[PDB]
């Protein structure tokens, strides 16, 4: 499954509609994916990480800054399952950042890694090339599995795709969730679209 | 004064494999429409909506029941999130009401405590418009101070007798919908999604 | 027997939590946070599915003082079945109870045989409302009947019922909040807090 | 306010009154803090930070790991906050670890003239902070605070006090909510005391 399919003819919501940060008011197109959609996707992921990476020990990756938002949530859900049903396992956490200039700095030890169910949980997929990177660079330590689960996947010409997956949306440049412009908008709830004033705004 | 979030005739919804749906309508469900964290942002904006307009004076909630409660108790939770972290909040009281076609209320207060009151009025849905008429023709003899109507669904269809809600959540075709305490014989209402049924579904609780 | 909270319990000061505005002057302490009702009623309702979800369940909310635990305990259910493999179909109703028991509004009590009824409350006080209502609901030969109620009084006057599911055992005290009322009052508040004599005042009939 | 006081006498709630993950059902003794009563207080919070806070851009520090998650819903709330309101402020976010050395997180100099908020999971002796906030004074921010889920009492305090607290608590040692025993008990929901069987269960 691609999860779930947002067309190129997608029009998004008024941002009237919905309640929406103050401070971002006239900096936002439109909203793309409501937070409370990312909720209800992200709560199927949870049934079937657990279905699919159970149920030995899992080690859950993070990768800062944008996935934290998908990681603390997907986890949620996952312990509502854990806590209110038989088969589980327990779960231990890392928090990673991948830098360019690949380099993988912060996070424990790799060889933490090794023999262990490894959820790799990222915020967007574009080009796949970094995961792959990420990937081949993980698989020298030898665990015994390692899935990625990413919110988003983008339609667009590129190289790779993620075992799980929250939506596939157009090649569009989006923000919120965690997901950032500049640092910028991630203390926004909605995944959504900047408009001109806001990348003049907040422009590096 | 907006339409709500309108859902076009086109929408074809989504695949039920890409949520979570009650095991025991797996076969009986066809697409869901309107997820239900969908329904909460908008919920959550409804909210906010009616404290800039009616939070002038005490409120009686009134919920049509069945299928109001659901986005009665939702919209009462935000309502409330906003009233415990801002300055400027109301008192509420709340009321339950259900409509019998023999038209009629029952099972209620003395609509008394409806006199100079600002009344909110909690739906489900509106098609026609004429069950909602009907009510305010009820509710307004007995000389409320204000009375508004919120209602989460809004069909677009020429039956309609051209009553508009104040509150709207989604604008939606003209096609027959469950689940968020929606029903279809009693049943989905255990349903948190709005969806559509499926032919093995309307048979099997017809 | 459900989570117990003691004669001596001081509760919580307002200030550290988030409180209606327009209650301010109205509450003395805040007696059961809202998270902890949300946390409770989420093992309840496990609970109930460990021991009902054998057959179809028709849910009665007793209006108006079990609406807002009567929603949250069926979230919470919903929550079990749309992540389980196996889930029975659940219908609702809402009755009013009345002198001169009787049962004021809700469907026909033959939509009550051969299924699991839960009757949801807010309190069992002396348990005398109870006992009546289940003595009714009897005659119509239902599969179960079980009663889930989130508030349980610890008092001498009780006639000696108590129900199948307990959120909470409390004091003999008067409490308000999350759908329980004084006056019509407090039921939008989501925590179950207790009054002080400035709103005892304000808000008698 | 010195927070919610919880008492030396304090038992906590039974194991069985809650939904517990299944697979630390013998590891913990009692459930400390339920989730919902964090919930709570960390929604009041919220609204302190912003009144406090809320009058310039904010740049809110997550200490790794065990703030991991009072950060999450610290920042919720007030995201709650910020889009039902007529006044807010944007926010940034950075992850930091420490080892004073701060291991990761951006230049120190994005710290320069903003509203700085460090959110811990715990203060002890409270050296860490103090360590850390003498560091992070050199740069200059507009205003530097403190919140932390947990405040223990003990002789062996600094005498330090956070800005914001959540739960006053006794010398004991607690697991959950992001909070750890040898990097278990992240995937808890609740603030707990884990079993005799736990902790030799999981000794490192
Ligand atoms: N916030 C945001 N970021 C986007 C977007 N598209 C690509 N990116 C950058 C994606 C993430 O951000 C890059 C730098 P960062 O992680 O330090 O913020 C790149 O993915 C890696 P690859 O699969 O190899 O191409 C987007 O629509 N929004
Ligand atoms: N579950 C469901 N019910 C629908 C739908 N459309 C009309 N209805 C009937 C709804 C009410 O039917 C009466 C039965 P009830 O209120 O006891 O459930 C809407 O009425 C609005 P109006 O035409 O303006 O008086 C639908 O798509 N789904
Ligand atoms: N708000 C509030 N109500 C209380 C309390 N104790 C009894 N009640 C009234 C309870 C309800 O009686 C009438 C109130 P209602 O018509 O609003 O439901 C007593 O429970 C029934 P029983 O077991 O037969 O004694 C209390 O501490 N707070
Ligand atoms: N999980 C847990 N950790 C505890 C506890 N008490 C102190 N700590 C260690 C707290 C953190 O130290 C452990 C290192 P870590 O951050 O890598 O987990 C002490 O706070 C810092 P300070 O105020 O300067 O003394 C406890 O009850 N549970
Ligand atoms: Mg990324
Ligand atoms: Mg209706
Ligand atoms: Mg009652
Ligand atoms: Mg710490």
């Amino acid at each position: 499954s691609p999860g779930v399919v947002i067309s190129d003819d997608e029009p998004g919501y008024d941002l009237d509609l919905f309640c929406i940060p103050n401070h971002y008011a006239e900096d936002l197109e439109r909203v793309f994916i409501p937070h409370g959609l990312i909720m209800d996707r992200t709560e199927r992921l949870a049934r079937d990480v657990m279905k699919e990476m159970g149920g030995h020990h899992i080690v859950a990756l993070c990768v800062l800054k944008g996935g934290y938002k998908f990681f603390a949530d997907l986890l949620d859900y996952i312990k509502a399952l854990n806590r209110n049903s038989d088969r589980s396992i327990p779960m231990t956490v890392d928090f990673i950042r991948l830098k360019s200039y690949i380099k993988v700095i912060g996070g424990d030890d790799l060889s933490t890694l090794t023999g262990k169910n490894v959820l790799i949980v990222e915020d967007i997929i574009d080009t796949g090339k970094t995961m792959q990177t990420l990937l081949s660079l993980v698989r020298q330590y030898n665990p015994k599995m390692v899935k990625v689960a990413s919110l988003l996947v983008k339609r667009t010409p590129r190289s790779y795709k993620p075992d799980f997956v929250g939506f596939e949306i157009p090649d569009k440049f989006v923000v919120g969730y965690a997901l950032d412009y500049n640092e910028y908008f991630r203390d926004l709830n909605h995944v959504c679209v900047i408009s001109e004033t806001g990348k003049a705004k907040y422009k590096a």
